[PDB]
């Protein structure tokens, strides 16, 4: 019992933009206030936690396109 | 017993944009306020929280486009 | 017994936009006020969560197109 | 007397295609016989010829598209 | 009297074509035979000739677009 | 009396494609003959010719595209 596989996928895919000008943006947002109050923090097996966070955040990519691919062959016995 | 597997998949997509101009854009929200208030904090086993966050955000790509592609072959005995 | 599969899908498919200008956004909300009163909190397997946020968000992309494809060929015996 | 000529000819034309696929061709013509007989040629001047020819073509372009243009503006006394 | 020629062709055209995959493509004439006898061959100036010949030709561009212009002012006197 | 010639042509022109794959090509014609009898041949000037020829061709170019122009300005006088 011969087994052949073949894996030979083709792209010529493209993700792209084009923008003339990002033009005047203005984030200004007024003074937030953040309160957090706890007792007790246990920890444990892979836990991830974020308290009392305040982020202002001004993202402005001239392009900001993404692609993403994953290939997987797999075989048993 | 053979078995002949073929796995040839073409693409030739493509996820594009035009835009003239963004133009002037105003991110101005009237301060917040976050209060929050706990005695204990157990955690196990992969869990992931977020607790008393403020998150103000200005995204303003120029594109922003996105591909995703999964392929998967898989094969047993 | 031979089994023989053969997968070539083609796609030529495209997901496109034109704009002239994105022009004048005003993102001006009130100040929001957000309590949250707990007094214990147990997590445990692969559990995630989201307490008290109060978020301000201005997403304004020059495309903001998106494709998602998947590909699965399976095999047994 | 004054003469003027503008020639200004505007092209924004496209000659273009989409294929999925080619897919599968098969030239098989029977063997041809071609016999030709003849006892004298003189030829003069701007003569092209052709005698006696068995031609097998087989022509698959992935587009074969074409386009022609011929400005000529001519002027006299 | 005075004489003026403002030539000026604008061209911005475009001659494309998209293929998925181009595919089994099976050139099998069967054997041909030419025969040509002839006496005396006599030519002079421009001639241009072709005798028994016998072309299998395959051809697969995976393009095999084409543009001819031919610009041509002339004046006179 | 004053003469002006102003030869200013614009090309911003494309030719071009896309493809996924070649793919299999099989040229396999059958053995042909060419037999050709002749007793003189007597050329002069600009002749070209050509006699008992048997060409086998396979051309699988990956885009194959062409572009030919001919600018000509002439004057006299």
């Amino acid at each position: 019992g011969s087994v052949q596989i073949v894996y030979k996928p083709v792209d010529l895919s493209k993700v792209t933009s084009k923008c003339g000008s990002l033009g005047n943006i203005h984030h200004k947002p007024g003074g937030g206030q953040v309160e957090v109050k706890s007792e007790k923090l246990d920890f444990k097996d892979r836990v991830q936690s974020k308290i009392g966070s305040l982020d202002n955040i001004t993202h402005v990519p001239g392009g900001g396109n993404k692609k993403i691919e994953t290939h997987k062959l797999t075989f048993r016995e």
